[PDB]
Formats: C-alpha cells, sequence, structure tokens
C-alpha cells in the first residue's frame, strides 16, 4: 500500500501529492465528525477499490472506516480520444482545462463534489436504527464510496485548478448539510433523510440523478473529468442497487403480511408493523419530484453553452443518431398555457436539461416496473406509478403552479387540502419512524423489511457484516 492509492501516477508529481496529503487530515477530521455516528471502532466488511481492471478491481475485508483506503481511480486513458460533440467535435480531447472554460468547469466539479459529503452528512444517524447487519454494512459501503467521490473531485481541483482549486477543496469540508450559515449548495442535499425508507428512496432516485449527471460529464472534452466519472458510474451502480432492492424488500414484506392477514386495510397493516403500499407511494412521490428539480430549468441557455463548448454531453451521447451539434434539431417539452398543460417543440440546444430529466424518468420507471412484479406475483392489483413530471416542482416552468399526480393544474386551495394524499404527512413520518428499531443479530431482519435474495461477495446473509468489537 501507498498513502494515497491511485492509478494516476500520483507518485511522480510531488507537488500534487503533497497538496493532497495536506488535505487528507482535514478529510479525516470531517469523516470523524460527520461520518457514521459512533462507528470509529467498528470493523466493517467493506469493498475497497485498488484498481480498475473490469475482471477484478476491488478487495473485500474488514476495516475500521477511519482507516479506509480512499483513492483516486480514473478509467484508463484512450489513445487519440476525440471530442464527440459541440463546436469542438473532431478535435483532440483536453488534458488541461482551457482558460475560457476554467471557471465554468470548476463550478461544475465543485457542485458535483458538494453533493458527495452532503449525502454522508444526511445519512450519519441512520446506523443507530439499522434493520440488519446486512443493511448497516450497505449503508457504510455507500458512505465510504461517497467519501471516495469527494476525493475524486478534490483530486481534479488540486490537479487542474491551481490556487482556487486548493481553496475549493477546503470549502467542500466547511459546508454542512442543513446548516444555517454554510449549507450545501443544492436544496435536495440540505433535506433531512429521517428514516430508512427515505434512505432507500434516496439511493434509488437521487443517487440516480448522480448517475445521469456523471454520465453526461463522462462525455466531457475535459478528459480527466471524463475518466473520473466513467469510474464513478461503476460505484453509483451499487448505490442504485441498494435503493431499488431496499424498497423491493420492503414491498415484499408488506405483501407477505397482506396475504398472511388476508387484508388490504392500512390500519390493520400498520397494527402488524409494516409500511402500507400507499404510504410507500407517497414517499416515491416525494423523492421523485424533489430530485427532478436537480436537472434545472427545462429551457436554459447555460445548458446549451455547456454542450456547444464540449463541457457536458447528453446521456449516452455517442449512441444518439444525429449531428451532435444540434443547431438544427428540435426537442419536445411541456408548456403551461392558461389552464392547460400542452406540449411544444423548442431548439434541442435549449432543452438539454429536459432531455436528461426525460432519460432519468425512463430509468426510474424501469425500476418502478420491477417493483410492480412483486404485487403481481401475489395477485394484488396495487401498482406503483410516477406522478406527472410537473407535480411538486420548485424549479422550472412548473415552479409557480400546482399539478396533481395525474397531471391536472390545480388551485392553491386544492393543493393545500389534497396534498396529504400524495406526499408523506407528519403522521406518516411518525409512523414509519416508529418501526425503526435496530436489529444487529446476524441474519435477522426488522419486521418491516424482508431478507435480501443474497449476501455480499458470496458470503451468506447471516455473515457478521459488521463487528462492533464487543462481538
Ligand atoms: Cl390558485
Ligand atoms: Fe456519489
Ligand atoms: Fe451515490
Ligand atoms: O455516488
Amino acid at each position: 500500500s501507498e498513502r494515497i492509492p491511485n492509478n494516476v501516477n500520483l507518485n511522480e508529481n510531488k507537488t500534487l501529492q503533497r497538496a493532497l496529503e495536506q488535505w487528507q487530515p482535514s478529510f479525516l477530521n470531517w469523516w470523524d465528525d460527520m461520518g457514521p455516528e459512533n462507528s470509529s471502532n467498528y470493523d466493517v466488511y467493506l469493498r475497497t477499490a485498488v484498481s480498475v481492471d473490469p475482471k477484478g478491481w476491488a478487495d473485500f475485508g474488514y476495516v475500521k472506516m477511519h482507516d479506509y483506503r480512499w483513492g483516486i481511480f480514473l478509467a484508463p486513458q484512450e489513445g487519440e480520444k476525440k471530442i464527440t460533440f459541440g463546436e469542438h467535435k473532431g478535435q483532440d480531447v483536453w488534458q488541461e482545462v482551457p482558460g475560457e472554460y476554467r471557471s465554468t468547469l470548476r463550478r461544475i466539479i465543485v457542485t458535483q463534489g458538494d453533493t458527495e459529503p452532503a449525502s454522508v452528512e444526511q445519512q450519519r444517524h441512520l446506523g443507530l436504527t439499522a434493520p440488519s447487519l446486512y443493511d448497516l454494512r450497505n449503508l457504510f459501503q455507500v458512505n465510504v464510496e461517497e467519501g471516495r467521490h469527494l476525493w475524486a473531485m478534490v483530486y481534479l481541483l488540486h490537479a487542474h485548478f491551481g490556487r482556487d482549486g486548493r481553496e475549493e477543496g477546503e470549502a467542500l469540508l466547511e459546508r454542512r448539510s442543513g446548516d444555517e450559515d454554510n449549507p450545501r449548495i443544492l436544496t435536495a442535499f440540505n433535506e433531512k433523510t429521517p428514516d430508512w425508507l427515505s434512505f432507500f428512496m434516496f439511493t434509488f432516485i437521487t443517487d440516480r440523478d448522480g448517475k445521469f449527471q456523471l454520465a453526461s460529464l463522462a462525455e466531457s472534452a475535459f478528459d480527466p473529468l471524463a475518466r473520473t466519472c466513467k469510474f464513478m458510474l461503476t460505484e453509483e451502480a451499487h448505490h442504485l442497487f441498494v435503493g431499488e432492492s431496499g424498497i423491493a424488500r420492503v414491498i415484499q414484506r408488506t405483501c407477505e403480511v397482506m396475504k398472511e392477514l388476508g387484508t388490504d386495510d392500512p390500519a390493520k397493516l400498520r397494527a402488524a408493523g409494516v409500511i402500507d403500499l400507499p404510504t410507500l407511494q407517497k414517499y416515491l412521490n416525494f423523492h421523485y419530484s424533489v430530485t427532478s428539480d436537480l436537472y434545472g430549468a427545462e429551457i436554459s441557455s447555460n445548458a446549451a453553452t455547456y454542450y456547444t463548448n464540449g463541457l457536458k454531453g447528453r446521456f449516452e451521447e455517442e449512441k444518439i443518431g444525429d449531428d451532435h451539434k444540434l443547431q438544427n434539431s428540435e426537442y419536445e417539452v411541456m408548456d403551461v398555457a392558461g389552464d392547460k398543460i400542452l406540449t411544444r417543440h423548442v431548439p434541442a440546444l435549449s432543452a438539454l436539461n429536459e432531455r436528461l430529466r426525460d432519460d432519468w424518468i425512463t430509468d426510474v420507471q424501469a425500476g418502478v416496473d420491477r417493483w410492480n412484479r412483486i404485487p403481481a406475483k401475489f395477485g394484488f392489483d396495487f401498482r406503483f406509478t410516477l406522478p406527472h413530471k410537473g407535480f411538486h416542482r420548485k424549479i422550472g416552468m412548473f415552479a409557480d403552479v400546482h399539478v396533481s399526480p395525474d397531471g391536472r393544474l390545480i388551485s392553491e386551495a386544492e393543493w393545500t387540502h389534497q396534498h396529504k394524499n400524495w406526499l408523506p404527512t407528519e403522521s406518516d413520518r411518525l409512523y414509519v419512524h416508529s418501526l425503526m428499531g435496530r436489529c444487529l443479530e446476524p441474519g435477522k431482519f426488522a419486521n418491516w423489511i424482508a431478507a435480501p435474495a443474497r449476501g455480499i461477495n458470496n458470503q451468506p446473509v447471516n455473515f457478521e457484516y459488521v463487528r462492533f468489537n464487543w462481538s
């Protein structure tokens, strides 16, 4: 082992190596303060990336999380990679950041960076109510990887953004989720993640915004960014898995109990300590709509310049069958006109945020379809659905207006009186919270969630995924 593991020959740039070694103790201070509560002396069975070979790239073993081997890993550098979109299509990719784009790319990197520790800060208390050792370990695995994502971006800042990059790396540790004076940059990352149902939805829906922002940055003309993100997407895949199967196992458990009691009635299901499917639907509505705001205004001149200038491409840019310049292309978006929601066509360049939002909607929907297999398998009519994209939005054309899940423009009064049916109430949040009792004995699961289909790294489900050191 080296002090900072990496596949970018950090060793051979002494100035850069020392700058990051200077930042490391500060990162570790942040981990000890805002990382998982009371965990400094736990041994956790964790995956650690040591390399990038797709055949095997990650060690498994017990480690105390303070000692986790956070490292910098980029996808391998391609020979003569060309810029695939925008005014610079056809030219060589960039190894350094051009002056004209320096501050724009900095803000992109910093904003992506900021969401990483924000997630850990939002989730630091969750361990104390973990429904199983398996689940606690998953939480911790997500947490250390979000840590590594902070390292991924701070590396770029130090390596390619000089003085202010150094300053940005500091400031990334000084802002704090929900803080009054130094809050994190985006609204979704200052929200409470108050329980494990929210956590699974977060990693299912909001980490998915991560997926799509990263996939777009993975196309970037700025190739060190591109390569950082390509790898990060592999990590994000694990986070989405935790979320999707989290909720699946909760739905499984609720369905088991609906069959077992021969009933549908929320009151009865809640007497038995499960989360009724309609309440789950409200949580889906909440996280979905709040996350949708992160993609930005549907129509936006800034997104257009990030494409044209080669900074940020579309999701799976190279598969799309067009000119990859888009000056003469169109895209269909919605439009609020009077008391009706219509559609119209706009220049493709101005609707890139909406395209990426639409791509993310599709991906979330495929997951909702998979969840719906469960009640179908039980012969139940219940289906999860996604609300109309304008529902419960604070960013974009729907910001100053209200839309029901089924896509009706509704008055302020209707919203006030009906939204208790569509988003979690205090009562619903208190009920879900009341089920959150920790359960730490090997192979056992809190009554509100089912056992997973399998373990981790081929260990059995009743493996001792976390040792606390009493035993
Ligand atoms: Cl109104
Ligand atoms: Fe991340
Ligand atoms: Fe993530
Ligand atoms: O992530």
